[PDB]
């Protein structure tokens, strides 16, 4: 399915399995592709991880996703493309204070390497509004600059741990094991996060996109426009405006979804 889904993130572009290629189709797919969670916001679960699935959703219908459909897609991209690709699981820790309770393992990244490649490189195109934008280096200590923040992972445990700096402070994202997991481990997690009923992703609207340079960010009927000196924050008037939005500025196939009027219903009663 390969050429359609270089088409759909507008890559044009060599095709080699090197770092240049990886950095280029993260910006491609973070540019195209937005995180959101309309399936499980209106009790579709995300549960069917394959290749065929997840193209025909992130790709053939121009719907976005969440972490497993979008490292799920890009991933299996890589690999046909000649790279190692090796699935991980992550709990996320964003804003949480290191006493916070443990998290559930509800997020999926990837180790990836090539021919020629100097060590793994990390890439999660999946973490919506903060998810790095560039495959970085899978090593500790060393602070990476991406077009947007800054990253950096540090040793704990066992596992790493992802931050950056947001705004103008160090944020944890999510903690991870290098372990690979197998597929059912990620369905396992992946069927929690879109259909538990505590579930983010279940209680709100998410979505977010990447632009040149700015992050945009919508929580429920908040959107925030991050750019390099500043932040614009919009308060979306009613669910109308919402779904407008999810269609003009995340370019997210609303249609997909069903009737205009029960997606407007359902962001009205969340959201509102």
């Amino acid at each position: 399915d390969l050429t359609g889904y270089l088409d759909r993130i507008n890559y044009r572009g060599a095709t080699d399995p090197t770092l240049d290629v990886l950095r280029d189709l993260v910006s491609a797919h973070t540019g195209a592709i937005a995180f959101e969670n309309l399936d499980p916001l209106m009790g579709v679960p995300v549960d069917d991880l394959s290749a065929e699935a997840l193209a025909d959703k992130l790709v053939d219908r121009r719907r976005g996703g969440y972490c497993y459909e979008h490292n799920g897609l890009i991933g299996y991209v890589l690999a046909e493309l000649g790279y190692r690709v090796r699935r991980l699981a992550g709990r996320v820790v964003w804003l949480a204070p290191p006493d916070a309770p443990t998290p559930a393992q509800t997020h999926t990244v990837l180790a990836v390497t090539f021919p020629g490649c100097q060590g793994p490189y990390l890439v999660d195109v999946g973490f919506g509004g903060m998810t790095p934008t560039a495959p970085l280096r899978l090593e500790t200590g060393t602070v990476q600059q991406t077009a947007l923040e800054p990253y950096r992972l540090d040793d704990r445990g066992d596992g790493l741990v992802l931050q950056a700096m947001v705004r103008d402070e160090w944020q944890a994202l999510y903690e991870f094991s290098t372990l690979t997991r197998p597929q059912v481990d990620l369905r396992v997690g992946s069927w929690f996060v879109s259909t538990h009923p505590t579930s983010h992703f279940v209680t709100g609207l998410m979505a977010a996109t990447v632009a040149d340079d700015a992050r945009w960010n919508l929580m429920g009927r908040n959107l925030a426009i991050h750019r390099r000196g500043g932040t614009e924050k919009i308060l979306l008037e009613d669910a109308a405006a919402v779904v407008d939005t999810l269609g003009d500025r995340f370019g997210i196939n609303v249609a997909d979804v069903g009737e205009r009027g029960r997606l407007e219903a359902r962001i009205d009663k969340v959201c509102f």
